């Protein structure tokens, strides 16, 4: 009986509210499928500081680097805000969980269901048209990290990448677009950049390897106007990590469920982070309404991903468009007539149990 | 008599045809306010490649010396799509312009009228709150023009920004919004970028000589976000070069009418090249249906920020509002009942002599 070790490391907010139910659902299939979890709980971002000082310790690494996957919650909250920037909880949990772990490539998919068109702040024309775009992320390169000086007169930051890093996440993509519809769009401005000619010097170079996908290039600026005027061309998207952060925003915000939003992170050994795309939400941390949803989808991208448990996956997000279908939502989703966190969790595990 | 040197640079394909109304508006309104133009007539882009073998000759430059403004039409088609890509119209006719007369400062409206409303591509809910923005784009630094280099395995760019070239487009920025609705989004990504800390250091001390400003700071992925959930917010927004021009283009896009965008690029001393936003059309260059407004609109500016003659500006704009509320519009604008280009041009003209 094969037994699969995730750091769950729910954070703050709703974060370990949210969390609970995708424990529910993964140990649930877990045990329909015959394999086991080892569950593991670390504090991570604001509890770590509360009890350790710090927003990631050394414990909680350990952890992370002794399983196969890190379920992740949601960190920070107005409780930490007056640390210096960079041991706030979100600047001091996740990046460094990413260096560390090479997770050089986020996920973020952007899949419209037709249940939630009205929710899309689109005109619903272009969203019937069918939205199911998946945007791929350079993650841990680019002018982020590059050299950069701040002074008196004068600041600079660099734009830098190498044909390793961009190879590695065009690997991704056109991996990805294989399974999906057959097109990948770069997304740079190799107009003007140099970065940008590299990208597409090596993505090309990839895209001899991969003959069933149709690659096409778009300018980042291009990009913003068709996410808004046309969105149903694009299959999966490959962007730097400065394109792709402004245009995963974009998706987010086009598809106007930000509680179904989920994000996977991941390096090229099997391991990732996944979690909600949403943040900590403190706003409403003290209820019993935040859209678990995000986070039980984050669960199925890591079963995917990481445990190559394809039909766990399946069904959980089957589970998942059935249950919206039906009328079953949040509150974020319905303000009129609305399930709580737990009843959510509940009917969606309910409806799993029917199959 | 004071007389305004104009040089009106009409371009290719539609650019000619556009540009002919702006004229047509350009001297009646000279003629009520009892001034006059000098219109001088040069060829940029695609003619003059076919006239001169270059983009920008040294007549066509010497002209725009010698003048107070350019009246700036569009440029490219495919018939130059073959030349090598720093040839190319649109490349080797703008760039060297702005560069030469030092335009630092590109105005991009974006004011959806009432009439207009279903053409965007948001939902009339969101459009309803009322959208009326100005991106102020820094338009001849950061990352298009720092050091660059292209290598076999590594390439990059850099964003370099000095004290003086975010106090000269702040200000542009801080002045407009003094006399619209009080209000300047700084949009950066301070969170890890040298350079934007830089922007917000310079840019809140330029706010402490305008008081009746309110200065708010925003990242740009969450502008991207904004402007598609509820762009109501923004009165001028003022961005880098790059980080403008996705906005602006994504401005655009929620806008809905390409054919009704204007573009004003200045320096500091009143001169500049106004133009309509929107491409050279090579689809329709052949028929009479192309959108003149652009273009009158960009002469409404010209009016305004090169010749200081604001009621000539006000009245082009009332009317052009006073036309479109009336239902009178051009193909791209209503595709079932509609004016050719020179009918839309003759209302409007039309219109203002009643007043």
């Amino acid at each position: 009986m094969k037994t699969y070790k995730v750091a769950v490391l729910a954070g703050d907010g709703i974060g370990p509210l949210v969390m609970k139910e995708a424990l529910k659902i993964l140990t649930f299939i877990a045990q329909k499928y015959n394999f086991s979890f080892e569950l593991n709980e670390a504090k991570i971002g604001g509890a770590s500081i509360d009890a350790y000082g710090v927003a990631l310790s050394d414990e909680t690494l350990k952890l992370c680097e002794q399983s196969d996957a890190i379920l992740f919650g949601s960190v920070g909250g107005p409780k930490w805000d007056n640390l210096p920037i960079d041991q706030r909880p979100e600047r001091a949990s996740l990046l460094p969980l990413r260096k560390h772990f090479n997770l050089f490539a986020n996920l973020r998919p952007c899949k419209i269901y037709e249940s939630l068109t009205h929710a899309s702040p689109l005109k619903n024309e272009i969203i019937q048209k069918g939205v199911d775009i998946l945007c791929v992320r350079e993650l841990t390169g680019g002018i982020y990290f590059g050299k950069q000086d701040l002074g008196k007169e004068s600041a600079y930051d660099t734009e830098i990448y190498t044909k390793k890093e961009i190879e590695r996440i065009a690997r991704i993509a056109f991996e990805s677009a294989r399974i999906r519809k057959k097109k990948v769009h770069l997304i740079d401005k190799a107009n003007v950049l140099a970065s940008s000619i590299l990208w597409r010097e090596v993505v090309a170079n990839v895209a001899k390897d991969y003959q069933d996908i149709n690659l096409e290039y778009m300018y980042v600026d291009n990009a913003a106007m068709q996410i808004v005027k046309n969105p149903s061309i694009f299959d999966v998207m490959l962007c730097s990590n400065l394109f792709g952060d402004i245009l995963s925003d974009e998706l987010a915000a086009i598809n106007g469920s930000l509680g179904l939003l989920s994000s996977a992170s991941l390096n090229d050994k099997g391991f990732g982070l996944y979690e909600p795309a949403g943040g900590s939400a403190p706003d409403i941390a003290h209820l019993n309404i935040a859209n678990p949803i995000a986070q039980i989808l984050s669960a199925a991208l890591m079963l995917k991903y990481s445990f190559k448990e394809e039909q766990a996956a399946q069904d959980i997000e089957n589970a998942i468009s059935l249950a919206l279908a039906q009328g079953k939502m949040t509150k974020d989703l319905n303000a009129k007539s609305y399930l709580n966190t737990d009843e959510m969790g509940d009917c969606i595990l309910e409806i799993l149990k029917e199959n």
